């Protein structure tokens, strides 16, 4: 029985950005919910470089997280569009704002290795003042009715040099206000 | 004869690091042109909030670039896509990353204008060491055959306190490697 695919998940900063921008953006305008998203990326040593991100319409009902839907549509179309601008870059899994598992995210994650057999979850963190911003899960079966489950992926903030010089660089541009 | 709609563009970092971001990834692959997108946001006060940002497929001949081509299908339906997700933004303009206005920017602000009449044109600067990162400009005709031209809007990186302290927490979460 095989090791992980995946073994350390490289979320880069833009991704980090987007997706709590996202979500506070949605809750100014009164989300009470999770937000579900796909992760793009590449994959090189065992490593899944998280390069971009996309949220994706998903419904989860409040009694009974079994009663869910994403629109594979919806992603299908959303990563075809990248597709036609992006330098290469795969489904390589999702994400949520969490804060932590739910209990139809293994359903979930069924539904995105469609896309990506080896589809790594990440839990953004995008609580203000919370933490270690990610946390990554590969689903992983335990034979027995065999069981899914998710197993910790070592995860992390990852940004190439001059990446990280960029984001160094917007820090310095901002001014405040806002609205 | 009125004012501009427009005196004011703040840009959010998550724009400027989206537009760095990818223009970085294509270049990478072998890019060797600027890149074209749509700005969304919201206006206040003759002050334009770009908030969200998409590349669009672009093409443009580069001995004669009044052969050019956005294809406003693709950003039609990304922009469907974006407010099924997204807090309520409008096309509110374009971006290129420039460096500078091109021959066609006015004609490709002719059909930006189909989605927003005051389309404000934004170069992103996406030079590592350069500027002063935005550069808005409004098209303004000048009556005379009558003529259009860009007339510079006053624009900023601007981000709510909330939002560029998730900038700063971004910048200290962030470790090297990278590829």
């Amino acid at each position: 029985m095989p090791e992980l695919a995946v073994q350390k998940v490289v979320v880069h900063p833009l991704v980090l950005l987007s997706v709590v921008d996202h979500f506070n953006r949605i809750g100014k305008v009164g989300n009470q919910k999770r937000v579900v998203g796909v992760l793009l990326g590449s994959w090189q040593k065992k490593v899944l470089d998280v390069s971009n991100s996309f949220a994706v319409p998903f419904d989860e009902d409040d009694k009974d997280d079994s009663v869910w839907f994403l629109d594979h549509d919806y992603l299908e179309n959303m990563y075809g569009m990248f597709k036609k601008v992006n330098a290469r870059e795969r489904i390589v899994g999702w994400y949520h704002t969490g804060p932590k598992l739910h209990k139809n995210d293994i359903a979930i994650n069924e539904l995105m290795k469609r896309y990506c057999p080896n589809s790594v979850l990440v839990i953004i963190d995008v609580k203000p003042k919370d933490g270690l911003p990610t946390e990554a899960y590969i689903s992983v079966e335990e034979v027995h009715p065999t069981s899914k489950t998710f197993e910790h992926v070592t995860s992390e903030i990852g940004a190439e040099e001059a990446e990280e010089v960029g984001v160094e660089h917007l820090l310095r541009d901002i001014k405040d206000t806002t609205v």
